[PDB]
């Protein structure tokens, strides 16, 4: 049994089986993108431009998609095993998944209110109050269906793309837009007083960017017997960055639900996780658990470094082993993947219950060792500190290579109706 009725209730989208072509897949992606692009540029109702942390929510923050808070929980009972279960059955699959979703609106109003429940915009009138909430749980919700649309309708992911078109957004704006630091460096220049505070950030982002890449280049490969053939063959490349990214996202997410949760019941209750003042928290697990980046790294606070850094490769980890025993790189699927072909590993074993096992086996290290660089990684481009966020720029790169991918497994299935799973 489970909570099945209010679930039933709980629309989706309709997914025809009929001719979407790339060319549609595409339109239909760029028309969410721009709501999107459009919905940032639109203020909530509010009788008064007082608070515009911009900054805050426009570098990962209220974009959050309480989607991200969501899974982030799943992933931790059906991880931790509270509550066991093996989706193979379309029941479990289905359910785990069906779930999530429902969570994802009880967390949209969750976060709603506690975003003004954690003075996001001073004006507490419980009557202005009560329709900020209202507008802005329902926007995000506007963002869970059309995450629906992309990922039946289009290309890539709603969550994914966002999160890039955030990033990338981002970036331009901050660096050419209006206020932009390209000019308020060259300005500066022309001023005759060269400001290297204004320049500064931007090259913290091209030097993140090349970091972010070469890692996003780095892969597993791993040698594959000929296909009933002879010799020297295969040679099969895995993506050891992407591979934690999903998770990656939910380690940054979680400090973000900490970050937020602590400012929240600091000024509505006890100061159980920090001292913040002054907006964010100067104290507590808070503290020793707020990213550093920004504009330039801070050296005045040695052990806070080292802290976060272990306390992220930790929680990287974390998410992706419960990203194992659920969903990730399942086997069980790999074996006569693997099979139909023919090609079993370089090593040997061409046998289903043989290869399938030497798999089970090289997982966890592979996803283990995965995570704890990611995270590693993403940790140091924060202390480098970079526009639009370094985390966010790494998950950016690779989010838009996964995007570039897609456009060609698109652009060739657009071609012989039928090898839709090679």
């Amino acid at each position: 049994k489970k909570l099945i009725p209010i679930l039933e209730k709980i629309p989706e989208v309709e997914l025809p089986v009929k001719e979407i072509t790339f060319k549609e897949k595409l339109k239909w992606t760029g028309i969410v993108l721009v709501l999107y692009f459009i919905m940032g540029c639109i203020d909530v109702y509010t009788a008064g431009a007082q608070i515009p942390a911009i900054f805050g929510g426009t570098l990962i923050t209220l974009g959050i998609g309480p989607i991200v808070t969501a899974g982030i929980i799943m992933q931790l009972l059906v991880g931790s095993g509270i509550i066991q279960m093996d989706l193979s059955i379309p029941e479990n699959r289905a359910l785990f998944q069906g779930c999530q979703k429902l969570l994802s609106i009880i967390m949209c109003f969750v976060e709603a209110v506690l975003f003004v429940g954690a003075g996001a915009f001073g004006i507490l009138t419980p009557l202005l109050a009560f329709l900020v909430i209202i507008q802005i749980a329902f926007g995000s919700i506007i963002l869970i269906y059309l995450d629906e649309i992309v990922s039946k309708y289009g290309i890539g992911s709603g969550i994914g793309l966002f999160i890039a078109a955030g990033v990338s957004q981002t970036i331009f704006v901050g660096a050419l837009g209006p206020e932009g630091y390209l000019w308020k460096f060259l300005n500066s220049l022309i001023q005759g007083v060269p400001n290297i505070e204004y320049i500064a950030p931007i090259i913290g982002t091209i030097i993140v960017f090349l970091m972010v890449v070469y890692a996003e280049c780095m892969r597993v490969e791993i040698p594959l017997a000929h296909g009933r053939i002879k010799g020297a063959v295969g040679k099969y490349p895995i993506k050891f960055v992407y591979v934690s990214n999903i998770p990656v996202i939910l380690a940054a997410a979680l400090f973000a639900n900490i970050q937020l949760w602590g400012l929240a019941l600091y000024r509505m209750g006890i100061p159980i996780l920090g001292h913040y003042e002054g907006g964010r928290a100067v104290d507590g697990i808070a503290y020793y658990l707020s990213t550093p980046y920004g504009l330039s790294s801070v050296i005045s606070d040695p052990i806070h470094a080292i802290v976060y850094m272990i306390a992220m490769i930790i929680t990287c980890v974390m998410f992706g082993i419960f990203w194992v025993e659920t969903t990730g790189l399942d086997p069980k699927s790999m074996a006569k993947r693997i099979g139909s072909l023919g090609m079993a590993i370089k090593g040997f074993r061409k046998s289903e219950k043989a290869i399938e096992h030497r798999l089970k086996r090289y997982i966890p290290p592979l996803t283990v060792m995965s995570s704890a660089f990611v995270g590693f990684l993403a940790t140091i481009a924060n202390f480098i500190g970079a526009l639009g966020g370094g985390t966010g720029v790494l998950l950016t790169v690779s989010i838009v290579y996964r995007m570039y991918e897609q456009l060609l497994r698109e652009k060739v299935s657009e071609l012989h109706p039928a090898i839709a799973k090679l």
